[PDB]
Parts: C-alpha cells; sequence; structure tokens
C-alpha cells in the first residue's frame, strides 16, 4: 500500500556488455565505490557507507555473491546466486521464487579490467515496479576522478541526474576482511 514515482529503466540497447567477459578473472572482492540508480538518493544527513561484494565462481559457472555491510554496529552479510544468462557477463538471480514480490532480476557487466575497476548494471522488477542501478566497483576503496567522472557520464546517459548518484564513504569496519 503506497504511491511512488520512478525514472524509467533505460532500454538494454543503451547498456554495453564487456566484450569477451572472463568469469574467473572477475572473482574476488570488489568495493562499491560508486552507486547510481532510480531509487538512489543523495542524503546529506546520513551518508551511505561503502560496502564490499565478493564473487565466487562455482563448479557449475554460477557465482556465489556475498555482500558485506556495516550496519547497526555489526557486519551484515547478504548471500545470493548469479546464474549465467543470455551472453557472457550477463546473469539472472537464482532462486527468484524465494524472494517475495520479485519477478525479474538482470545483471550485466558493462566494463572491467578485472584488477582495478568495474561497472555493473542491475535491473529488477519488484511489486511490479522497475528499479535499476549502476555500481562502480574498485579492487581498492579509491578510484581516480577520471574513472568517477566516466561513471557519472554513463549514469547520465541512462537518464539519471546527479542527485541520483552517490559515492559511498570509505570505512574500515567489516569490509577489509
Ligand atoms: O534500486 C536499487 N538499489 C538501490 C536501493 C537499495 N535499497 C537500499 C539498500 C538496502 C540495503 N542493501 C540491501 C541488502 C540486503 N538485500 C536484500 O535482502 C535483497 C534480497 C533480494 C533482492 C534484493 O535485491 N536485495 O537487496 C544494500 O545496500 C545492498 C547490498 C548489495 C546488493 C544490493 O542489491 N543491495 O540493496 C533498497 O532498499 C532497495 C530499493 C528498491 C529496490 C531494491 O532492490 N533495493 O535493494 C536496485 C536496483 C536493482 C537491483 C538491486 O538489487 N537494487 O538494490
Ligand atoms: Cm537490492
Amino acid at each position: 500500500d503506497s504511491t511512488s514515482d520512478l525514472i524509467p529503466a533505460p532500454p538494454l540497447s543503451k547498456v554495453p556488455l564487456q566484450q569477451n567477459f572472463q568469469d574467473n578473472q572477475f572473482q574476488g572482492k570488489w568495493y562499491v565505490v560508486g552507486l547510481a540508480g532510480n531509487a538512489i538518493l543523495r542524503e546529506d544527513k546520513d551518508p551511505q557507507k561503502m560496502y564490499a561484494t565478493i564473487y565466487e565462481l562455482k563448479e557449475d559457472k554460477s557465482y556465489n555473491v556475498t555482500s558485506v555491510l556495516f550496519r547497526k554496529k555489526k557486519c551484515d552479510y547478504w548471500i545470493r546466486t548469479f546464474v549465467p544468462g543470455s551472453q557472457p557477463g550477463e546473469f539472472t538471480l537464482g532462486n527468484i521464487k524465494s524472494y517475495p514480490g520479485l519477478t525479474s532480476y538482470l545483471v550485466r557487466v558493462v566494463s572491467t579490467n578485472y584488477n582495478q575497476h568495474a561497472m555493473v548494471f542491475f535491473k529488477k522488477v519488484s511489486q511490479n515496479r522497475e528499479y535499476f542501478k549502476i555500481t562502480l566497483y574498485g579492487r581498492t576503496k579509491e578510484l581516480t576522478s577520471e574513472l568517477k567522472e566516466n561513471f557519472i557520464r554513463f549514469s547520465k546517459s541512462l537518464g539519471l541526474p546527479e542527485n541520483h548518484i552517490v559515492f559511498p564513504v570509505p570505512i574500515d569496519q567489516c569490509i577489509d576482511g
């Protein structure tokens, strides 16, 4: 029981796919250095904290994906499964039925060099509402102004204005494990 208004998801034709995606090289820990999306809102009062997301390639070529967040003074863990989709670097969420309200969930790796940075596009439909976000990943907690400007540029090309783009503040708790 609500109302809400969302910037429309871009057509998928506007979201590049990393050429020749290498699933093994993409494994390991990534820090979320940038976040943009139609439900992302810059909040001056209570700024969003950096978290990390860990990709583990399984025998069957799906990823176990684990995100580690610092919240309420504890380390919080969200584990889920990315199942290979229609082309290399594209995934759907495994076990979608087990998430109530969730009808679709798409992941597309837009670009990466595997050992420093990545951008990843996510689109999900939940309670019939269409959310999308772009994540900027670093292998470390810092990235250059140049890379962050590129991420802002790309986010805008998908219809997002600046106040729907945030750069989570680096922290030491939980995510350096
Ligand atoms: O709009 C999006 N994100 C920005 C707002 C995130 N948020 C605020 C943060 C909440 C805190 N958590 C969520 C951590 C726990 N998660 C979940 O138990 C979960 C279960 C099933 C599906 C799913 O998606 N989740 O998250 C993150 O910081 C976190 C970390 C890592 C990955 C991740 O996804 N999240 O959120 C929301 O409440 C929200 C609003 C609307 C849709 C939505 O999916 N979420 O999570 C979005 C668009 C498309 C796919 C997608 O996954 N997301 O999040
Ligand atoms: Cm989410």
